[PDB]
């Protein structure tokens, strides 16, 4: 059939690279002059950073996206982080496994797919199903601001159950060898040699479903049998036409208001400080950071290794922010020099077009594997591809 995917990043390109694969006659339409998204590289004085993930895969080798990059037939290079997570704590980064030495579990219950049943936040939970331990929230806390950009009471208790669920199943995260934009050129790559066709410098005006075409600012026409937009709930409403949803599915849309987070890359001189693993920084206002070229040098300046950090602003002032966030890593990396600081239910009723990207990350589902796992639902839901549900 004929596929027009809206927008170039991560999600539309690995729903138009499944789809070229399978025989279907694929067109993304690119607003901007180049794909990529907030997946792909941003280079920077001499260093690769990138345009919102740290070139980092979740549960790296693992997970739904690794999954759906081999069926694919890409070739990318991802390495699972040496320990799988490490932890900064009164003064000191140790290995994720010493953390018991600060308790007196349920992961086992976890891992017998039990879930809670109780619909409380979880920290609530996690005081009850395990205690008040002042150490373990902390941690808990860094946990969300870096995997969801909120506070631990901002989650339920099954969210982050089936967050941790993800974690057992698919382990730690992962590095990327050149960067995010390596998943681009790939899914780029195999789009083109399946008779897709990638159009830059398109943007999509009317995403008309009485007609089921595509118009362009530019006033081209593209006529489709499904649309894929990986532009957002709220922007994909606006291109369709708000009466053809209904009204409390509107409110919900319009109640949206998406969770900032800054970012932060640090040019510390000298050798790998940390290696292919992440840091929790349970305490600061960063959640943790990561070292990108602890695998793929060139990622970093000669002479220079490449740290970035994520912090989860919530309702924080940028400017004291950032100010706070370059002070909390010149405590941690007293010769680290700043290089740029980055500031980034009624479910989807409609079957003819259906959103994929940011915009829909099933429960459990973290970041761009979550971004991975709603490809996978959206092709199901089409009838289009079917993925064990050790991925689902
Ligand atoms: N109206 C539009 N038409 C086509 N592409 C768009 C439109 N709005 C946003 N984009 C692109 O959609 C992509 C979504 O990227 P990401 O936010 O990483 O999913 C970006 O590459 C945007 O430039």
């Amino acid at each position: 059939m004929r596929a027009v995917v809206v927008g170039a990043g991560l999600g539309g390109l690995l729903a138009g690279a499944f789809l070229a694969r399978n025989g279907h006659e694929i067109i993304v339409l690119e607003k901007s002059a180049m794909i990529g998204g907030r997946f792909t590289n941003l280079p920077y004085k001499g260093f690769q950073l990138s345009t919102g993930a740290l070139h980092m895969i979740p549960h790296g080798e693992d997970g739904p996206l690794a999954h759906l990059l081999r069926i694919l037939g890409a070739k990318v290079e991802i390495v699972n982080s040496n320990p799988k997570g490490k932890i900064l704590w009164e003064g000191k980064i140790f290995h994720y496994r010493e953390s018991w030495k600060f308790l007196s579990k349920l992961l086992a219950e976890i891992r017998m797919n039990k879930l809670p049943k109780e619909e409380i936040p979880a920290d609530e939970w996690i005081k009850e199903k395990i205690g008040e331990n002042e150490f373990l929230l902390s941690v808990l806390e860094s946990f969300a601001g870096w995997a969801d950009s909120v506070s631990l009471s901002d989650l339920t208790a099954l969210e982050l159950a089936k967050e941790i669920r993800a974690a057992l199943r698919w382990g730690g995260p992962g590095l990327i060898r050149g960067g995010c934009k390596a998943v681009i050129d790939e899914l780029e790559r195999i789009i083109m040699e399946n008779k897709g066709k990638i159009l830059t410098r398109k943007e999509v005006v009317e995403i008309n479903i009485e007609e089921k075409k595509v118009y362009t600012r530019d006033n081209e026409e593209y006529s489709f049998d499904v649309a894929i937009s990986n532009v957002g709930v709220r922007e994909t409403v606006k291109l369709i036409g708000r009466d053809y949803f209904d009204r409390d599915y509107l409110k919900q849309v319009d109640s949206i208001e998406p969770s900032e987070g800054i970012k932060f890359n640090l040019a510390v001189p000298g050798e790998p400080r940390i290696g292919n693993t992440i840091v929790f920084t349970p305490g600061l206002m960063i959640n943790g950071f990561n070292e990108p070229s602890a695998l793929d040098k060139s990622l970093a300046r000669e002479g220079y290794t490449l740290i970035m950090a994520h912090m989860a602003l919530k309702n924080g002032n940028v400017k004291k922010a950032i100010e706070k966030g370059w002070e909390e890593l010149l405590e941690i990396f007293p010769e680290g020099e700043p290089l740029l600081a980055q500031v980034y239910h009624i479910e989807w009723p409609l079957n003819e077009v259906l959103v994929v990207g940011d915009g829909y990350r099933p429960p459990g589902g973290i970041e761009v594997d979550g971004i991975a796992l709603g490809v996978m639902k959206a092709l199901e839901k089409l009838n289009l591809g079917s993925f064990s549900e050790w991925y689902l």
